[PDB]
């Protein structure tokens, strides 16, 4: 049976593929594909990015390290890593200790 | 609403926490916690690891880079990165092109 740790790893690759096969090379993200994925799959984690196209342009040029105007699976995971670490930090920030009660914000 | 890219990032941190808070430091994985997580959450991705304790010992000592006998969230993600990249490779291997039909193996 697939554990929830296994589904999360699969869903990440499944979601990258859902946007990489749309145009151009089927295993890389064009600008249109990456903006489409970001606006549709990272709308809460990147609430300021979806509406501010000026930010997606900065992110695309930082992730595209080999400067071929598309994001390989390796280049796109660099963002997924930064999100996981940032979500882990915020999750500890939204859950302070010593209050004597739970918090249910998660990360944003 | 939480996209499936957002749930996967949350479930990864939620699963690491489910095993890190059991004993010792609540944000790190002891040996018992990491073996417990691996055997319960990576049973298919690491089918040879769950039954072969000799492998979990190698993995624990490679992930524990600062040699304090526990895995921080940063040290444990190094494994999660290798799994994602290995699952992405195997997913292309299990889905050859040109057969004229789909494949449903995913990755193992
Ligand atoms: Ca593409
Ligand atoms: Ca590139
Ligand atoms: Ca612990
Ligand atoms: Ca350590
Ligand atoms: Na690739
Ligand atoms: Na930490
Ligand atoms: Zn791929
Ligand atoms: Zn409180
Ligand atoms: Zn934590
Ligand atoms: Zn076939």
């Amino acid at each position: 049976a697939p554990s929830q740790m296994e589904r999360s790893i699969t869903t990440i690759i499944d979601t990258f593929h859902q946007y990489s096969r749309k145009e151009g090379h089927p295993d890389t993200l064009s600008k249109k594909e990456f903006r489409q994925m970001v606006e549709a799959q990272l709308a809460t984690f990147m609430k300021k990015e979806k509406r501010n196209e000026a930010l997606i342009n900065d992110i695309m040029e930082d992730l595209d390290t080999n400067q071929d105007n598309q994001l390989s699976f390796e280049e796109a995971m660099m963002l997924m890593a930064k999100l996981i670490f940032a979500c882990h930090e915020k999750l500890h920030e939204n859950n302070p200790r010593g209050h004597g009660h739970s918090h249910g914000k998660g990360c944003g």
